[PDB]
């Protein structure tokens, strides 16, 4: 596995808090810049994160990102997600799923 994050830097969220922008090392040993649409791989299930899910910006508030929270460092993603019932949770997830293949971001 390996998160991303062991092998990339500077990574911010981008395009409204949707998108995660990161220099990742490659096989190579150089840094390429790539994105992911994290829409693609997260969903809002019922106010909680859905890592295989999709689009769950659409019904999150308050998005945050901090690339090395903690007394670990961990790539954290913060929102307030609305459940089925209308209410608003604060949620985390850890973006650490996410990996550096040969320079991209990938999830599988």
């Amino acid at each position: 596995h390996m998160s991303y994050a062991d092998s990339s830097r500077n990574a911010v969220l981008t395009n409204g808090g949707r998108t995660l922008r990161a220099e990742c090392r490659n096989a190579d040993g150089n840094w390429v810049t790539s994105e992911l649409d994290l829409d693609t791989i997260i969903g809002n299930n019922d106010g909680h994160f859905q890592w295989g899910g999709q689009n769950f910006t659409e019904t999150a508030e308050d998005i945050r990102f901090h690339p090395k929270e903690g007394a670990a460092e961990q790539p954290i993603l913060r929102a307030r997600l609305r459940d089925c019932n209308g209410e608003f949770h604060d949620r985390d997830v850890n973006l650490n799923r996410i990996q550096n293949v040969n320079g991209r971001l990938v999830f599988q």
